[PDB]
């Protein structure tokens, strides 16, 4: 109807909650919607939001003791609580009012429902707009871009490190009905608090947004509406540098001169087991690069984070997701206030766009591997001061191929055919590393399909191909059949009969994973085992083959043992071992590891004593949107919409997830009114 449906114009403030605890927040103006949003978030996730906001204040240690102390030291040394005050002071008046409203929403819920807030996090109250800013700043710059694990060279815990996503946007020309399609599909921890997605709907007379965001964030990162929608995937935009300092004469050597550290003398409180606290002094040293950390091995490392002068992250996302046109979206994107992420855009006018987004330092020399390692901190040659504008970054708009995609692969095949190559960009922007089997599968699923309907688009999202099996079994099986061990022969035949799909009933899939663990490493990303290595000239059909079939058969022998150790048998049905268990809901699993090729992702834990494992990471918020008039959208949230103790909205979608039975996402007032179970009238 090339003119959108009449926008709903709310006349009172109310949250209409549906049966799954999805809040439909109707506000008479923007602060009202943000207030209801905070209120809703607090109701569904209050305890963890408070804890996180506590942490963002640099008060984790003070509130909860030694387990929170590393983050405290990290955030204080990096001046995060103070930077938050600054960024908060630096908001536009309008947006600050929204942030304040959001916080007031949280406080108000807590004030009206004090017994619903967990006793341990009551002390955090009240919260403020600055806390909201701090949390978002922590999340973006000091979890995503820089983290203490990386700076300390200890590595990040899985809670943080397991990050991924799928993203598809399909142009009209590639669809049946002529409307852009969009897949929102982030893959984060199912347990990590700051990575908990919350689904919501905000309606004012001026804007409408539907979708998911991490708890405690006041704006929706995976948002769509009647006009447009976006989705994100992590791109590991190298937005920070760790510098190895040479310590000398009480300072650090730099361009042959001894330079002084800048020193604040801070201190923080540390909660004791008995509930009292001790004051711990904290000296914060900064070189010209940034704050200085000392590794366990005694290396002095200065961490330099890009975009510390970018306070408009939350407002950028807000203006992006409420954009009236693609030009507006881009103008907002072009502010470079969002420090990281691939961002994919689709709208009802038919535009699709992929952007390798973030705040990337301009560097005179060095490739991406150089800039991800310890960079020498004794030379001004390595001190960047400038960042790339949007226009310097890999982007694709309405490509000839009619789609854009990203599955955390380097941005070198975001569409097919490609519209640029690695040499078109500085070598430090993105790795030129092999694309994962899931990423190759993403390109294939879009490129190879035409005349897409929403239903078909949704079916394709469910892909759970063992691509790794396609690349290896042709060589492994014949070689395994040579082996005299009848068990190895039996294993080979089990593997040969398998359709190479990670279905619940697959008796071969677990064994295969175990072999793959050895063949391609614990993360299934190793390349040394393949006969034909990955090539950007065959980006979706390499790597391929088994380089050393003898050794691979030895790996199968060990794998057979591992499978039996873990699962009690080499032929246990995949979905008997792989379970999705939330509260007392226990449903069969399907799909699996992305690195094995599964597009739909469940990163199955190690099994327990019964051989049972559950997703530690993977499908969380999944939504497919057709930009028809009106839009049509379906979605699910694996672990429900609430994690508050005792909620009925934690385990209430996982059964549907197991059957790929998506909910209709309800954006229209009439639909919302039809689905409403709870109403929270409010007044901001």
């Amino acid at each position: 109807p090339q003119a959108p449906i009449a926008a709903y114009k709310p006349r009172s403030n109310e949250i209409l909650w549906d049966g799954y605890g999805v809040p439909h927040i109707y506000g008479v103006d923007a602060p009202s919607a943000f207030y209801g949003y905070g209120w809703a978030q607090a109701r569904s996730h209050g305890d963890n939001i408070l804890r996180l906001y506590g942490e963002a204040r640099g008060k984790g240690a003070e509130y909860w003791g030694p387990d929170y102390e590393q983050t405290t030291v990290w955030l204080l040394t990096n001046g995060v609580p103070e930077r938050a005050q600054q960024w908060y002071a630096q908001q536009s008046p309008d947006f600050r009012a929204n942030l304040d409203a959001f916080a007031a929403g949280i406080n108000a819920y807590a004030q009206q429902n004090p017994d619903d807030i967990s006793p341990d996090v009551r002390q955090v109250l009240p919260v403020s707009g600055a806390d909201v800013v701090a949390h978002a700043h922590r999340l973006m710059n000091f979890l995503y871009v820089a983290s203490p694990g990386r700076t300390l060279g200890e590595g990040d815990p899985p809670d943080l490190a397991d990050q991924g996503a799928n993203s598809w946007a399909v142009a009209p020309g590639k669809t049946a009905n002529g409307n852009a399609l969009l897949l929102q599909n982030p893959h984060l921890s199912w347990t990590t608090d700051y990575f908990t997605y919350y689904e919501a709907h905000l309606v004012t007379p001026d804007f409408e947004i539907y979708g998911a965001t991490q708890i405690g964030l006041p704006v929706i990162r995976f948002a769509f509406n009647q006009r447009m929608g976006i989705t994100n995937t992590v791109n590991g935009m190298v937005g920070a540098t760790n510098y190895r300092l040479t310590l000398q004469d009480g300072g650090y050597l730099y361009d042959g001169q001894v330079r002084p550290f800048e020193r604040p003398q801070a201190s923080y409180r540390l909660r004791q087991a008995d509930g009292t606290t001790v004051d711990k002094p904290l000296e914060i040293r900064s070189s010209v690069h940034g704050p200085v950390f000392e590794r366990a091995d005694g290396t002095a490392v200065a961490v330099r984070v890009a975009g510390l002068d970018r306070p408009g992250m939350l407002e950028q996302y807000f203006d992006m997701i409420t954009a009236d046109s693609f030009d507006d979206y881009e103008a907002a994107l072009a502010r470079m206030q969002v420090p990281t992420f691939n961002i994919v855009y689709a709208d009802r006018e038919g535009t699709i766009n992929y952007s390798f987004n973030g705040v990337a330092p301009k560097r005179a020399e060095g490739d991406i591997a150089f800039w991800q390692g310890l960079v020498p901190g004794d030379s001004s040659r390595y001190l960047w001061t400038e960042t790339h504008p949007l226009d310097d970054l890999p982007r694709v708009t309405n490509p000839p191929g009619g789609f854009v995609q990203n599955s955390n692969d380097p941005p070198w095949t975001p569409t097919w055919p490609v519209t640029y190559t690695p040499k078109d960009f500085p070598s430090y922007l993105a790795p030129q590393t092999p694309h994962s089997l899931r990423a190759q599968q993403s390109v294939r699923l879009m490129s190879e399909n035409d005349d897409l309907t929403l239903e078909r688009f949704m079916a394709l999202q469910l892909s759970h191909r063992a691509v790794m099996a396609d690349r290896t079994l042709p060589d492994l099986i014949p070689a395994a059949l040579i082996d005299p061990d009848p068990e190895v022969q039996a294993a080979a035949r089990l593997l040969a009969a398998w359709d190479r799909e990670f279905t619940s009933d697959s008796r071969a899939a677990l064994l295969f994973e175990e072999w793959a663990r050895l063949f391609a490493g614990q993360n299934f990303a190793g390349q040394a085992g393949f006969a034909t290595p990955w090539s950007l000239d065959k980006p979706v059909s390499t790597p391929y083959g088994v380089r050393d079939p003898k050794a691979a058969v030895d790996q199968l022998r060990t794998a057979i043992a591992n499978t039996k150790r873990k699962y009690g048998a080499i032929d246990r049905p995949f979905g008997d071992a792989s379970r999705m268990i939330l509260n007392d809901v226990n449903v069969p699993g399907a799909a699996g590891y992305g690195n094995l090729g599964s597009f739909r992702v469940f990163t199955w834990s190690d099994p327990d004593e019964n051989g049972v494992r559950t997703p530690v990471h993977g499908e969380t918020w999944v939504a497919m949107i057709e930009f028809s008039t009106p839009v049509r959208a379906y979605g699910l949230m694996s672990y429900g919409n609430s994690r508050q103790p005792g909620t009925t909205h934690y385990s209430d979608q996982i059964e549907r997830v197991s059957r790929a039975d998506f909910r209709e996402l309800l954006l229209r007032r009439e639909q919302v009114e039809a689905a409403v179970q709870e109403r929270t009238p409010f007044n901001f």
